[PDB]
């Protein structure tokens, strides 16, 4: 079973990639199964909707009481050495939120990392029936 852990906020970065403190030990995490618009994107730069995912994934983790990280069951940090997992704040995950509200989309998996694949494709189907913000 996947399991929660403490963190702490250092600095959100991008709407997919925040900086905690984990384990005492400073770290970037990119957010698991998400692809968002980026602000920061090597390439070309900003895109549509990088500002607002960006902005959402901001607030919510700054005005939270407690972040927890949840690592999936595969490798636990990617080739660029960024912590692979689901962010949850105040008990909300904030990966399912980008998607919910349209500023996602669930990225392309096979890895074993995707025990929320389904729960994050339902929220993205609804997303885009509402026609929400990426979805219009």
């Amino acid at each position: 079973k996947l399991h929660k852990e403490p963190a702490t906020l250092i600095k959100a970065i991008d709407g997919d990639t925040v900086k905690l403190m984990y384990k005492g030990q400073p770290m970037t995490f990119r957010l698991l199964l998400v692809d968002t618009p980026e602000t920061k994107h090597p390439k070309k730069g900003v895109e549509k909707y990088g500002p607002e995912a960006s902005a959402f994934t901001k607030k919510m983790v700054e005005n939270a009481k407690k972040i927890e990280v949840e690592f999936d069951k595969g490798q636990r940090t990617d080739k660029y050495g960024r912590g692979l997992a689901y962010i949850y704040a105040d008990g909300k995950m904030v990966n399912e939120a980008l998607v919910r509200q349209g500023l996602a989309k669930v990225a392309y998996v096979y890895d074993p990392n995707n025990t929320h694949e389904q729960h994050l494709r339902k929220s993205e189907a609804q997303a885009k029936k509402e026609k929400l913000n990426i979805w219009s």
